């Protein structure tokens, strides 16, 4: 645990949270729980709310890991971002093999409604649709697009709104880190059009999986994402190859600069537990000590 909490410091600047990805496997080993308690104000399940984890066989849901996370978060005063309802990765084959529109629509709706109803009122925000865009800005040809069609995004969001009207509903994606970039421009254009059509999209989530030196670009990309007119944006899965303080401070400042940016989630606690561990891209090292970039964020946020 670091003495100074980046979550308290960002809250003192008017933001909602500074959080991290975690799950039971992390919380019950090492120093993760104590670090999260001390220094962070929000958690995202790294895996336990994905489709493979929660509905591994159709209609036979497994909530043990998700329940653990939600209960731990409540006990410890941490906000929760649910992650993620509709996504092509970590998707069981029972889903991806379906070729009938009605079948898949009903499966998708039941998955959304069942997860969101279980946690109704406890979840600040859901990543309803994840990684819907290709790198050229076209929509990713996932089973949902291929079988349901264009409607899958409207359906997902409308179903989510009905299941828990309290939750902020997000579309989440990566490579939204440049204002220049076909995916960035596309998500802004399509969110504007979906919302103008009445689709309830409350947030754009920008994963922010960065390479070294790339953080500076977020200072221009995040205000562009905010121009789509959603009530919120958020930095949802931040990590940075090499963990330079310059990159981390740039992303923090981008969020500070964008009033609709509610907060930042970093994608794990300690480097060896990162999905990209070899790049040591997180804010705590393998000995669970805060890294230079953690201290740089603390100092940037001090008033």
């Amino acid at each position: 645990q670091a003495a100074q909490s980046v979550d308290q410091l960002i809250k003192a600047r008017g933001k909602v949270y500074f959080g991290v990805a975690t799950d039971q496997n992390r919380l019950t080993t090492g120093k993760n729980a104590a670090i999260i308690q001390a220094n962070f104000g929000q958690v995202t399940p790294e895996n336990s709310m994905k489709w493979d984890a929660t509905e591994p066989s159709q209609g036979n849901f497994n909530f043990a890991g998700a329940d653990y996370l939600v209960n731990w978060a409540q006990q410890n005063g941490k906000l929760i971002r649910g992650h993620t309802l509709v996504w092509h990765s970590q998707l069981p084959s029972w889903v991806s093999s379906i070729t009938d529109k009605n079948t898949l629509t009903n499966v998708m709706k039941n998955h959304i409604t069942t997860l969101m109803t279980r946690y109704k009122g406890k979840i600040r925000a859901w990543d309803v649709v994840n990684e819907a865009f290709n790198e050229d800005g076209s929509l990713r040809q996932t089973v949902f697009l291929n079988v349901i069609g264009e409607d899958y995004i409207p359906i997902a969001f409308q179903t989510a709104r009905a299941a828990d009207p309290n939750a902020k509903l997000y579309i989440n994606d990566y490579n939204l880190d440049s204002a220049s970039y076909p995916k960035t421009q596309a998500i802004v254009n399509r969110v504007k059009k979906w919302r103008a059509a009445g689709v309830p999209i409350d947030g754009i989530g920008s994963q922010t999986h960065l390479s070294a030196g790339q953080g500076a670009s977020v200072l221009q990309a995040l205000p562009l994402l905010a121009s789509a007119g959603t009530p919120e944006v958020a930095i949802t899965e931040l990590d940075v190859a090499g963990a330079s303080s310059t990159d981390y401070v740039n992303v923090v400042n981008a969020c500070l600069n964008v009033s609709s940016c509610v907060g930042i989630t970093v994608w794990g606690v300690a480097d060896p537990d990162s999905w990209r561990a070899s790049t040591t891209p997180l804010l705590f090292d393998g000995n669970f000590n805060p890294k230079p970039a953690y201290n740089a964020i603390v100092q940037n946020l001090q008033q």
